[PDB]
């Protein structure tokens, strides 16, 4: 249920809610409106973060849950090519 | 409870106050009050060992009570990240 999943997300939720605060820091690019090189490399840094807390996320879903026919193998894979791409 | 986190804390506590003393001698650079280049590099190794420390209680915290949805994976990779800065 939904007590469920919130507990099992665990700080993913926290986790996405930091991503999020980062963002909207980057729209003002912390101080001054200023991007380039570095403030790219680190937000791609933080969009792993994301990436990662979903897939915390698609793993407890399908844990506590009827397995289905997902797989982790595939989820995960789908993680890695989109960090790459 | 207080009693068996005690016991179960080990060293790690003597450890930790070990780093403080260690500090407080720093603070004095030993004899003299000089700083650089080596100075640094010890003190960065003692950290290490905090760190450690830390992680020893972030495991029997996590153990011997509920073991919630922390994982030891997320705090090992947390422990490396945070020597490698
Ligand atoms: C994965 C493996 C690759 C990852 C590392 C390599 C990519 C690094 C790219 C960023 C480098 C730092 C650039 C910082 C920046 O924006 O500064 C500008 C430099 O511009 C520039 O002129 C940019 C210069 C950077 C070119 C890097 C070319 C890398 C070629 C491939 C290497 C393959 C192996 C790498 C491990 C401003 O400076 P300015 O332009 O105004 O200054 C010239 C006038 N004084
Ligand atoms: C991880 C891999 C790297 C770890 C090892 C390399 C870093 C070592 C840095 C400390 C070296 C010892 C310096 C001690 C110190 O403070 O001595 C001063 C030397 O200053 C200086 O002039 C500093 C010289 C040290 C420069 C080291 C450059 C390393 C370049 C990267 C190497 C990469 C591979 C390393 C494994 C005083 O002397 P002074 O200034 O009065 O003396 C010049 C006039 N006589």
């Amino acid at each position: 249920e939904l007590f469920t999943n919130n507990a099992l997300n665990l700080v993913i939720i926290f986790g996405s809610c930091a991503a999020l605060i980062l963002m909207s820091f980057w729209f003002r690019r912390g101080n001054r409106k200023r991007k380039g090189f570095l403030f790219h490399a680190v937000q791609f840094l933080i969009y792993t973060i994301i990436i990662s807390a979903v897939g915390s996320i698609i793993n407890y879903v399908i844990e506590n849950y009827k397995l289905k026919f997902i797989t982790p193998g595939v989820i995960d894979f789908i993680c890695t090519s989109l960090i790459a791409v």
